[PDB]
């Protein structure tokens, strides 16, 4: 039953020219488009656009999550450095790790992930093979104290992540749970309109020797990469798929060509099966990882259950990150064009933008309310640009939040009976009816 | 259409009470496996209890939108430096999480927001056409509380529903927190509390005018004092005017005496309220409205123009919901002597089918049925499929508290009924399967 907005009943605060302060398209625009505010260093408010749109985000990953199996909880944003000692990861993050006293002096931790708390909270209530496979995950802040943080929601201190958990008997299945998420990665970038590529990639203090990183190429990359340009074309498997079935066809079908981040890469080959045409070496941005690590936590936590034949043993882990925030830097950073933002419909805080070129006239403004009012109803996401400003003003606006669907009302169209609609992707338009809009919206 | 098989789920029962939970809301919430305490005060919410406070998260969030409040997010830290720039550096002393960061500079996790807003308020709004704006967000505060106590009704990691508004004078101020006022209202009853308003102490926060909102209850940590006649009054309807009038609201929510233990005034107690009235008794506060006029907006250089031409610091309140809080009050409101009773708005779940004979051939396609089609009329409904016998079924449907219960038994089924039965009060109804799926809708 459609989210609805009139500009002049909310808080959105545009800017000027760019923001000096901003060294990358993402960053600026982020900013102009009243998304984001700097509080501190690599930490940040979401003005409320810019949360409009991590919302959107936070519920495709999450219904991906569901649809893969997982089972949502939430963990605290703090931890006992003691969980830390136990497993022993104690200075496994070092300077990037943000540590605080209570008023009793507890070595407690704002956590950078949740790897520990997990299996502390697996190892209370399940001992059992039957209980397996599991997969716990959350929607949670973490805080890594990067030294240099830059490029705003990108490389952050303070930041959302969704990272799930998975807990099966023995190696083989870990293995199917592994490939679970990595399909429902592959759904869930796709469904933000974006070509996330699987990479092999590196386990830093996460452990483990499988971990793929999910990486869209860019023209700013923390990393860099060398892909051959087929990796492209590669179907997405659609929302039917069947993740209590084999995968194995698809996992390959997703690893059999050439992809590497520089990490890992071997140029001696690589030249061996590319045809040179193909190659593109570019720079990407990380937007999740996915990690298999055997007994890590298992073994050294005594995270236990009875198997089917009769014994203990340590169960066999994985975990999966997906960075939430960092998504709406990398969607834009992907996405826009000269005049602004181009959100994919699925992302953006609104479907649809009526843009009323003659305020406080009677005909328009009655027009202008009741498509507002029609479209709400018919369960669409309006913003309605009820301010008092002039037409171009206004389409300057509309362009710069990536809105895709524009539609102009004004003296002259309105008339004759019709208004304007315009697809923000290309800028394409059409003079059509009043009566028509609405349907061909919905 | 939520939907949830038991024996896919992660619900981790627990048989007697746990030793180390005093209070009902408590010890039931670590039973009904909703709960897990990571350290003292601060906690992890199983699958269970994640479900009620996005629930309730929800009711919140409808309510203060309707009020024309505007939702954005603020971070968890903050720096120092904003509470010096206020004076209010030093105001929760040693219930402050202050940190340092690799850099050496000071860094706290937020306690409330007062001083951020107005640093974001300040940065962008400079003209008094503007007003009246209120933002709010949902968002975890932290207060390192002395001892922390009574699971999610006491803890230092919360979470918290914290609005502020913005004006230009007195006047639009009052405008402003009768909104909040008369949507707390709504809010509570949303979730089937009676929450009483109640002058309060406005304690680190500031100003002269604030009601707290309460629960009646025997083991909460307020001492009250009103008289019994309040107790009857009529909850606004979801169709008010807001932008209307709303002050003879205010005056009949006011008017008989509602004072808690502080500001409680006895040789004017006795006055203002007749014998038979009077009522010294508990309760647990849920919410707070504040209104602080130019506290925040004077100290941090917060001005708009105004009608007249020249600039003056805005008058601003602020307006806090225990989000994690409710659970707890909920739970103590909302119980019997067999577990809890869900209110059917924040309940996880609307029903749950109980398979009586699981694995039976005939039950088990009569509740793959019910289930696939209550989901898919979206209807949150939860199947306890678990290979387990009907008493334990019972047991856990009545411990966990969704408000309806569909029976489905051999004897039953064998020809064509079910029993369907309401928690509440244990109305019961045996009905044909095409019945049942629909009355539910
Ligand atoms: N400083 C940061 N700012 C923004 N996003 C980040 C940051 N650090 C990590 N992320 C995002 O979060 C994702 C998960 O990060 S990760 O550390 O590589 N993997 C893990 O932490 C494992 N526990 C998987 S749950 C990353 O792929 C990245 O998209
Ligand atoms: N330690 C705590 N644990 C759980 N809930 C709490 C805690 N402290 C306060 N609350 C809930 O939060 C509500 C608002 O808190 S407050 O401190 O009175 N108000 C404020 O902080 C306002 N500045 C925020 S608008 C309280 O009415 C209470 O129900």
């Amino acid at each position: 039953r459609g989210s609805h907005m009139r500009l002049s009943r909310f808080f959105l605060p545009i800017l000027k020219e760019n923001p000096k302060e901003a060294e990358i398209v993402s960053h600026r625009l982020m900013l102009r488009a009243g998304m984001l505010r700097q509080e501190a260093a690599g930490i940040y408010a979401w003005l409320p656009l810019g949360h409009r749109v991590l919302k959107k985000i936070e519920q495709i990953v999450r219904e991906e999550q569901n649809r893969a199996g997982a089972i949502e909880l939430l963990m605290p944003t703090l931890q006992l450095a003691d969980l830390w000692r136990e497993s022993g990861r104690y200075d496994a993050y070092g300077p990037e790790m943000l540590r605080i006293a209570d008023r009793h002096k507890r070595e407690l931790l704002y956590g950078p992930t949740n790897e520990e708390m997990i299996t502390e909270i697996f190892r209370a209530y399940i001992k059992s093979y039957k209980s397996l496979p599991l997969n716990l995950y959350h929607i949670q802040w973490k805080f890594r104290d990067e030294q240099r943080p830059r490029f705003g929601v990108m490389r952050g201190r303070e930041f959302l992540m969704k990272d799930a958990y998975s807990f099966d008997v023995d190696e083989a299945g870990a293995r199917k749970s592994y490939n679970k998420m990595f399909v429902a990665y592959l759904r869930t970038f796709a469904r933000m309109g974006l070509k996330a590529i699987p990479m092999r990639a590196e386990t830093g203090p996460i452990g483990g020797d499988l971990s793929h990183e999910f990486i869209v190429l860019a023209e700013t990359g923390e990393s860099g990469v060398y892909i051959d340009r087929d990796v492209l074309n590669l179907p997405v498997p659609d929302e039917n798929v069947d993740y209590d079935g084999d995968l194995t066809p698809i996992i390959k079908q997703w690893t059999s060509v050439y992809a590497a981040t520089e990490d890992v890469h071997e140029p001696a080959r690589y030249e061996s099966e590319v045809p040179e045409a193909n190659r593109l070496n570019t720079r990407g941005i990380e937007v999740g990882q996915i990690f298999y690590f055997g007994t890590k936590y298992s073994d050294s936590m005594k995270a236990n259950v009875t198997g089917p034949d009769g014994t203990d043993a340590p169960i066999h882990g994985g975990s999966y990150g997906v960075g939430v925030s960092r998504l709406l830097g990398a969607i834009i950073e992907a996405c826009h064009d000269d005049n602004g933002i181009i959100w994919p419909e699925a992302v953006a805080p609104f479907r649809v933008t009526i843009l009323n070129l003659k305020q406080g006239d009677a005909a328009t403004d009655a027009a202008c309310d009741q498509l507002y009012r029609e479209l709400s109803a018919k369960g669409v996401d309006v913003l309605y640009d009820d301010t008092d400003q002039r037409a171009g003003a206004k389409f300057a606006t509309a362009d710069l939040i990536g809105i895709p669907w524009q539609i102009h009302v004004g003296p002259r169209g309105l008339a004759e009976g019709k208004v304007e609609l315009k697809r923000r992707s290309d800028g394409a338009r059409e003079n059509l009816a009043l009566a028509d809009v609405v349907a061909r919206l919905t």
